[PDB]
Protein backbone atom coordinates (compact mmCIF):
# COMPACT_ATOMS: atom_id res chain seq x y z
CA UNK A 1 0.00 0.00 0.00
CA UNK A 2 1.28 3.44 -1.31
CA UNK A 3 -1.15 6.04 -0.54
CA UNK A 4 -0.20 9.10 1.28
CA UNK A 5 -3.15 9.80 3.03
CA UNK A 6 -2.86 5.99 4.39
CA UNK A 7 0.60 6.95 6.05
CA UNK A 8 -0.27 9.91 7.64
CA UNK A 9 -2.71 10.30 10.73
CA UNK A 10 -5.88 11.99 10.34
CA UNK A 11 -5.74 15.60 9.98
CA UNK A 12 -9.33 16.25 9.99
CA UNK A 13 -9.30 19.25 12.21
CA UNK A 14 -7.64 21.31 9.24
CA UNK A 15 -9.02 22.73 6.39
CA UNK A 16 -8.72 21.08 2.66
CA UNK A 17 -5.80 23.19 1.18
CA UNK A 18 -3.95 23.01 5.13
CA UNK A 19 -4.02 19.14 4.54
CA UNK A 20 -2.80 19.74 0.76
CA UNK A 21 -0.10 21.80 2.06
CA UNK A 22 1.13 19.17 4.51
CA UNK A 23 0.73 16.49 2.13
CA UNK A 24 3.23 18.27 -0.13
CA UNK A 25 5.63 19.36 2.47
CA UNK A 26 5.86 15.24 3.50
CA UNK A 27 6.60 14.59 -0.40
CA UNK A 28 9.33 16.84 -0.51
CA UNK A 29 11.35 15.63 2.28
CA UNK A 30 9.88 12.56 3.61
CA UNK A 31 9.45 13.60 6.91
CA UNK A 32 6.17 12.65 8.48
CA UNK A 33 6.51 14.29 11.74
CA UNK A 34 6.07 18.05 9.34
CA UNK A 35 2.52 17.43 9.49
CA UNK A 36 2.88 18.10 14.14
CA UNK A 37 5.24 20.57 13.61
CA UNK A 38 3.97 23.31 10.56
CA UNK A 39 2.37 25.86 11.98
CA UNK A 40 0.14 27.91 10.32
CA UNK A 41 -1.93 31.65 11.75
CA UNK A 42 -5.53 31.47 12.08
CA UNK A 43 -6.43 32.88 8.53
CA UNK A 44 -3.04 32.58 6.84
CA UNK A 45 -4.51 30.53 3.74
CA UNK A 46 -7.20 33.88 2.97
CA UNK A 47 -4.09 36.44 3.39
CA UNK A 48 -2.02 34.38 1.17
CA UNK A 49 -4.41 33.63 -1.51
CA UNK A 50 -5.85 37.35 -1.32
CA UNK A 51 -2.47 38.53 -1.81
CA UNK A 52 -2.02 36.12 -5.07
CA UNK A 53 -5.28 36.99 -6.77
CA UNK A 54 -4.06 40.86 -6.72
CA UNK A 55 -1.11 39.91 -8.22
CA UNK A 56 1.70 40.39 -5.32
CA UNK A 57 5.30 40.59 -5.34
CA UNK A 58 6.99 37.56 -3.75
CA UNK A 59 10.01 37.85 -2.42
CA UNK A 60 12.69 35.41 -1.22
CA UNK A 61 15.76 35.63 1.01
CA UNK A 62 18.24 33.71 -1.47
CA UNK A 63 18.09 32.66 -4.64
CA UNK A 64 17.38 28.72 -4.28
CA UNK A 65 14.20 29.46 -2.84
CA UNK A 66 13.45 31.59 -5.89
CA UNK A 67 14.80 28.40 -8.13
CA UNK A 68 12.45 26.46 -6.34
CA UNK A 69 9.25 28.18 -7.12
CA UNK A 70 6.86 27.68 -9.87
CA UNK A 71 7.75 30.62 -11.71
CA UNK A 72 4.98 30.08 -14.83
CA UNK A 73 2.08 30.00 -12.61
CA UNK A 74 3.18 33.54 -10.80
CA UNK A 75 3.75 35.40 -13.56
CA UNK A 76 0.36 33.74 -14.76
CA UNK A 77 -1.18 35.73 -11.77
CA UNK A 78 0.59 38.44 -12.19
CA UNK A 79 3.10 37.78 -9.85
CA UNK A 80 6.89 39.07 -9.84
CA UNK A 81 9.49 37.08 -7.85
CA UNK A 82 12.66 38.73 -6.08
CA UNK A 83 15.50 38.06 -4.23
CA UNK A 84 17.01 40.08 -1.22
CA UNK A 85 20.87 38.60 -1.46
CA UNK A 86 21.91 37.95 -5.00
CA UNK A 87 24.28 50.59 0.22
CA UNK A 88 22.67 48.11 -1.73
CA UNK A 89 22.67 45.37 1.82
CA UNK A 90 19.59 43.18 1.73
CA UNK A 91 18.31 45.00 4.61
CA UNK A 92 17.68 48.02 2.31
CA UNK A 93 15.72 46.20 0.13
CA UNK A 94 13.42 44.29 2.58
CA UNK A 95 12.88 47.65 4.21
CA UNK A 96 11.40 48.83 0.52
CA UNK A 97 9.35 45.96 0.63
CA UNK A 98 5.84 47.20 -1.08
CA UNK A 99 2.79 46.43 1.01
CA UNK A 100 0.79 43.08 1.03
CA UNK A 101 4.09 40.89 -0.30
CA UNK A 102 4.70 37.01 0.24
CA UNK A 103 8.07 37.04 2.29
CA UNK A 104 9.76 33.63 2.33
CA UNK A 105 12.70 33.03 4.17
CA UNK A 106 14.49 29.43 3.30
CA UNK A 107 17.91 29.97 5.20
CA UNK A 108 19.00 33.37 7.32
CA UNK A 109 17.56 33.45 10.41
CA UNK A 110 18.72 36.82 11.25
CA UNK A 111 16.74 37.87 8.10
CA UNK A 112 14.13 36.62 9.70
CA UNK A 113 14.61 38.15 12.91
CA UNK A 114 15.54 41.78 11.24
CA UNK A 115 11.72 41.11 9.38
CA UNK A 116 9.89 40.96 13.04
CA UNK A 117 11.79 44.11 14.18
CA UNK A 118 10.61 46.18 10.90
CA UNK A 119 7.01 45.12 11.15
CA UNK A 120 6.83 45.74 15.03
CA UNK A 121 7.79 49.01 14.15
CA UNK A 122 5.31 49.54 11.42
CA UNK A 123 8.04 49.98 8.62
CA UNK A 124 6.88 47.14 6.41
CA UNK A 125 3.54 45.19 5.84
CA UNK A 126 4.10 42.04 3.91
CA UNK A 127 0.54 39.72 3.62
CA UNK A 128 2.50 36.64 4.39
CA UNK A 129 5.38 35.44 5.97
CA UNK A 130 7.03 31.95 5.40
CA UNK A 131 9.39 31.91 7.82
CA UNK A 132 11.47 28.28 7.47
CA UNK A 133 15.63 28.90 8.08
CA UNK A 134 17.83 26.66 8.36
CA UNK A 135 18.79 25.44 11.85
CA UNK A 136 21.44 27.75 12.81
CA UNK A 137 21.64 28.32 16.49
CA UNK A 138 19.32 31.86 16.65
CA UNK A 139 17.12 29.99 14.46
CA UNK A 140 14.32 28.78 17.23
CA UNK A 141 14.40 32.14 18.41
CA UNK A 142 13.30 33.92 15.08
CA UNK A 143 10.89 31.38 14.53
CA UNK A 144 9.58 32.51 18.35
CA UNK A 145 8.99 35.90 17.45
CA UNK A 146 7.36 35.70 14.09
CA UNK A 147 4.82 33.22 16.66
CA UNK A 148 4.07 36.38 18.62
CA UNK A 149 3.74 38.76 15.37
CA UNK A 150 0.13 39.67 13.94
CA UNK A 151 0.97 39.68 10.57
CA UNK A 152 -0.15 36.00 8.94
CA UNK A 153 2.38 33.15 8.85
CA UNK A 154 3.61 29.85 8.28
CA UNK A 155 6.15 28.42 9.94
CA UNK A 156 8.17 25.18 11.58
CA UNK A 157 8.38 24.20 15.11
CA UNK A 158 12.08 22.52 15.50
CA UNK A 159 14.84 22.40 13.07
CA UNK A 160 13.55 21.23 9.97
CA UNK A 161 12.84 24.17 7.16
CA UNK A 162 14.94 25.37 4.14
CA UNK A 163 14.72 26.61 0.40
CA UNK A 164 12.68 23.40 -1.07
CA UNK A 165 10.22 24.03 1.53
CA UNK A 166 9.69 27.73 1.88
CA UNK A 167 9.23 27.29 -1.82
CA UNK A 168 7.27 24.46 -1.84
CA UNK A 169 4.96 25.98 1.12
CA UNK A 170 3.97 28.91 -2.12
CA UNK A 171 3.57 26.33 -4.94
CA UNK A 172 1.20 24.39 -2.73
CA UNK A 173 -0.94 27.86 -1.91
CA UNK A 174 -0.47 28.69 -5.73
CA UNK A 175 -1.81 25.17 -6.97
CA UNK A 176 -4.67 25.46 -5.12
CA UNK A 177 -5.80 28.60 -6.67
CA UNK B 1 24.78 31.63 9.21
CA UNK B 2 27.45 29.50 7.01
CA UNK B 3 26.48 26.12 6.44
CA UNK B 4 30.64 24.85 6.52
CA UNK B 5 30.33 25.87 10.05
CA UNK B 6 27.01 24.20 11.11
CA UNK B 7 27.99 20.80 9.77
CA UNK B 8 30.77 18.24 10.51
CA UNK B 9 34.19 18.26 9.20
CA UNK B 10 33.90 17.29 5.42
CA UNK B 11 37.43 17.51 4.33
CA UNK B 12 38.08 13.80 4.06
CA UNK B 13 35.05 13.62 1.48
CA UNK B 14 35.44 14.75 -2.22
CA UNK B 15 34.64 18.44 -3.76
CA UNK B 16 31.32 16.99 -5.57
CA UNK B 17 30.40 14.62 -2.93
CA UNK B 18 30.59 17.39 -0.66
CA UNK B 19 28.61 19.97 -3.11
CA UNK B 20 25.66 17.36 -2.89
CA UNK B 21 25.34 17.27 0.58
CA UNK B 22 25.35 20.83 1.02
CA UNK B 23 22.21 21.04 -1.14
CA UNK B 24 20.46 18.22 0.59
CA UNK B 25 20.98 20.15 3.87
CA UNK B 26 19.83 23.56 2.35
CA UNK B 27 16.42 21.38 0.67
CA UNK B 28 14.91 19.94 3.77
CA UNK B 29 17.69 21.51 6.87
CA UNK B 30 18.43 17.70 8.40
CA UNK B 31 21.93 17.94 8.83
CA UNK B 32 21.76 14.40 9.87
CA UNK B 33 21.78 13.58 6.22
CA UNK B 34 25.63 14.00 5.92
CA UNK B 35 25.73 10.31 7.41
CA UNK B 36 22.32 8.84 6.17
CA UNK B 37 23.37 9.34 2.57
CA UNK B 38 25.16 6.27 1.04
CA UNK B 39 26.81 6.55 -2.62
CA UNK B 40 28.31 3.64 -4.00
CA UNK B 41 31.78 3.38 -4.77
CA UNK B 42 30.66 4.24 -8.93
CA UNK B 43 28.26 6.47 -8.53
CA UNK B 44 29.43 9.91 -8.74
CA UNK B 45 31.62 8.68 -11.82
CA UNK B 46 28.90 7.00 -13.51
CA UNK B 47 26.64 9.83 -13.30
CA UNK B 48 28.63 11.93 -14.81
CA UNK B 49 29.71 10.41 -17.80
CA UNK B 50 26.17 9.70 -18.26
CA UNK B 51 25.06 12.85 -18.04
CA UNK B 52 27.68 14.25 -20.56
CA UNK B 53 26.56 11.93 -23.04
CA UNK B 54 22.85 13.19 -22.84
CA UNK B 55 21.20 9.96 -21.12
CA UNK B 56 17.54 9.48 -20.95
CA UNK B 57 16.60 10.32 -16.99
CA UNK B 58 13.55 8.49 -15.61
CA UNK B 59 11.23 9.04 -12.48
CA UNK B 60 8.99 6.81 -10.81
CA UNK B 61 6.57 10.04 -10.59
CA UNK B 62 5.74 13.16 -12.37
CA UNK B 63 6.20 15.42 -8.82
CA UNK B 64 9.89 13.88 -8.91
CA UNK B 65 10.38 14.99 -13.02
CA UNK B 66 8.71 18.79 -11.87
CA UNK B 67 11.24 19.75 -9.51
CA UNK B 68 13.98 18.18 -11.75
CA UNK B 69 15.46 21.29 -13.78
CA UNK B 70 15.05 20.73 -16.99
CA UNK B 71 16.64 23.61 -18.86
CA UNK B 72 19.76 22.51 -17.81
CA UNK B 73 19.27 18.74 -18.79
CA UNK B 74 18.05 19.60 -22.20
CA UNK B 75 21.17 21.93 -22.60
CA UNK B 76 23.12 18.56 -22.02
CA UNK B 77 20.59 16.63 -24.23
CA UNK B 78 18.92 14.32 -21.59
CA UNK B 79 15.51 13.57 -22.27
CA UNK B 80 12.89 13.21 -19.31
CA UNK B 81 10.68 10.83 -18.88
CA UNK B 82 7.94 9.02 -15.92
CA UNK B 83 6.93 5.63 -15.08
CA UNK B 84 3.51 6.21 -13.68
CA UNK B 85 1.56 8.87 -15.02
CA UNK B 86 -1.13 9.42 -12.52
CA UNK B 87 -0.31 8.09 -9.04
CA UNK B 88 -3.77 -7.48 -18.90
CA UNK B 89 -2.34 -4.43 -19.49
CA UNK B 90 -0.48 -2.58 -22.21
CA UNK B 91 1.71 0.61 -20.46
CA UNK B 92 1.17 -0.30 -16.83
CA UNK B 93 4.76 1.04 -14.80
CA UNK B 94 6.57 -2.42 -14.72
CA UNK B 95 6.58 -2.68 -18.68
CA UNK B 96 7.91 0.55 -18.80
CA UNK B 97 10.59 -0.70 -16.54
CA UNK B 98 11.38 -3.42 -18.37
CA UNK B 99 12.16 -1.02 -21.47
CA UNK B 100 14.72 1.23 -19.57
CA UNK B 101 17.26 2.36 -22.10
CA UNK B 102 20.80 1.08 -21.27
CA UNK B 103 22.75 3.60 -19.55
CA UNK B 104 19.73 5.93 -18.21
CA UNK B 105 19.39 7.30 -15.00
CA UNK B 106 16.34 6.39 -13.06
CA UNK B 107 15.34 8.25 -9.98
CA UNK B 108 12.83 7.00 -7.56
CA UNK B 109 11.78 9.66 -5.15
CA UNK B 110 7.88 7.49 -4.31
CA UNK B 111 7.46 4.22 -4.51
CA UNK B 112 9.23 0.95 -2.66
CA UNK B 113 7.96 -1.67 -5.55
CA UNK B 114 9.17 0.36 -8.52
CA UNK B 115 12.73 0.08 -6.60
CA UNK B 116 11.92 -3.43 -5.42
CA UNK B 117 11.08 -4.46 -9.31
CA UNK B 118 14.11 -2.40 -10.75
CA UNK B 119 16.63 -4.49 -8.18
CA UNK B 120 15.10 -7.93 -9.65
CA UNK B 121 15.63 -6.50 -13.15
CA UNK B 122 19.35 -5.64 -12.39
CA UNK B 123 19.90 -8.92 -10.44
CA UNK B 124 18.48 -10.96 -13.71
CA UNK B 125 20.72 -8.58 -15.57
CA UNK B 126 17.44 -7.16 -17.60
CA UNK B 127 18.23 -3.97 -17.12
CA UNK B 128 21.66 -2.17 -16.69
CA UNK B 129 20.98 1.94 -15.83
CA UNK B 130 24.09 4.30 -15.24
CA UNK B 131 22.78 5.17 -11.51
CA UNK B 132 19.75 4.45 -9.51
CA UNK B 133 18.55 7.12 -7.18
CA UNK B 134 16.49 5.31 -4.27
CA UNK B 135 15.29 7.77 -2.44
CA UNK B 136 11.12 6.55 -1.58
CA UNK B 137 8.88 7.77 0.77
CA UNK B 138 8.83 5.58 4.22
CA UNK B 139 5.97 3.22 3.43
CA UNK B 140 6.29 -0.46 5.04
CA UNK B 141 7.89 -2.03 1.85
CA UNK B 142 10.81 1.00 1.94
CA UNK B 143 13.11 -0.58 4.59
CA UNK B 144 13.08 -3.95 2.56
CA UNK B 145 13.64 -2.06 -0.94
CA UNK B 146 16.85 0.33 -0.11
CA UNK B 147 18.38 -2.64 1.42
CA UNK B 148 18.61 -4.13 -1.79
CA UNK B 149 19.44 -1.36 -3.59
CA UNK B 150 22.50 -1.52 -0.97
CA UNK B 151 23.65 -4.89 -2.10
CA UNK B 152 22.92 -4.33 -5.69
CA UNK B 153 25.71 -4.41 -8.11
CA UNK B 154 24.67 -0.81 -10.45
CA UNK B 155 25.66 2.10 -9.18
CA UNK B 156 23.38 3.65 -6.82
CA UNK B 157 22.77 6.94 -4.02
CA UNK B 158 20.33 5.81 -1.25
CA UNK B 159 19.25 7.12 1.93
CA UNK B 160 19.47 4.95 5.62
CA UNK B 161 19.09 6.16 8.81
CA UNK B 162 17.22 9.45 8.16
CA UNK B 163 13.50 9.44 6.95
CA UNK B 164 14.98 11.30 3.98
CA UNK B 165 13.04 10.84 0.29
CA UNK B 166 10.49 12.42 -1.82
CA UNK B 167 11.85 15.22 -3.96
CA UNK B 168 15.78 14.97 -2.12
CA UNK B 169 15.39 12.29 -5.39
CA UNK B 170 15.73 15.26 -7.64
CA UNK B 171 17.58 17.89 -5.36
CA UNK B 172 20.48 14.87 -5.95
CA UNK B 173 20.14 14.67 -9.43
CA UNK B 174 20.10 18.40 -9.86
CA UNK B 175 23.53 18.72 -8.10
CA UNK B 176 25.17 16.09 -9.94
CA UNK B 177 24.02 18.51 -13.41
CA UNK B 178 24.93 21.88 -11.40
CA UNK B 179 28.90 20.06 -11.36
CA UNK B 180 29.27 18.97 -14.63
CA UNK B 181 27.95 22.64 -15.72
Amino acid sequence: QESLKHLLPDLSAYSEITIHLLHQLVLACGDVSLVNAVRLSQGAIASARDALKAGCPVVTDVPVVAAALDQTRLAHLGCTVKTLIDHDHWQQRLQQIPQGSVLAIGYAPSVLLTACKLIEQQHIQPALVIGMPIGFSHAPGAKRRLMTSPIPHITIQGSLGGGLLAAVTLNALVETL
